[PDB]
């Protein structure tokens, strides 16, 4: 796919905006929501046959998700939710759906100039998280 090649490298974080309530809206607790605060991961997105693979590397833990886009699949988030995910193109944008225990949160991911640009709701709640090309 064209448009996903724009997303295709390893990614490290640069910035960060609410993060913090963010997770607590998804029921994180302190201690764990600071355990996110603090971690500067490092995200490689690829593209291998028809599938789309993010690897996410941290010392607090190695997540890995493969998907077809537009394909519903099981995925267990660096918390520990068992979701229900879609992963899916509008446009050249990524839109993550994740569906647990009757909640339901989003995030987009965009490239704009160069960088990728993660935008997070749950409910009202709203976090920007920042990342430029390692
Ligand atoms: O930035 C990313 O893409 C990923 C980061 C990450 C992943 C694995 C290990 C460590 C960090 C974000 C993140 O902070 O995860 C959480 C870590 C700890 C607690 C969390 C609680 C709730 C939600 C995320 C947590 C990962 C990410 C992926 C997709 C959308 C937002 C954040």
């Amino acid at each position: 796919s064209h448009m996903v090649e724009a997303f295709c490298a390893t990614w490290k974080l640069t910035n960060s905006q609410n993060f913090d309530e963010y997770m607590k809206a998804l029921g994180v607790g302190f201690a764990t929501r600071q355990v996110g605060n603090v971690t500067k991961p490092t995200v490689i997105i690829s593209q291998e046959g028809d599938k789309v693979v993010i690897r996410t590397l941290s010392t607090f833990k190695n997540t890995e998700i493969s998907f077809q886009l537009g394909e519903e699949f099981d995925e267990t988030t660096a918390d520990d939710r068992n979701c229900k995910s879609v992963v899916s193109l509008d446009g050249d944008k990524l839109v993550h759906i994740q569906k647990w225990d009757g909640k339901e949160t989003n995030f987009v991911r965009e490239i704009k100039d160069g960088k990728m640009v993660m935008t997070l709701t749950f409910g009202d709640v709203v976090a920007v998280r920042h990342y430029e090309k390692a």
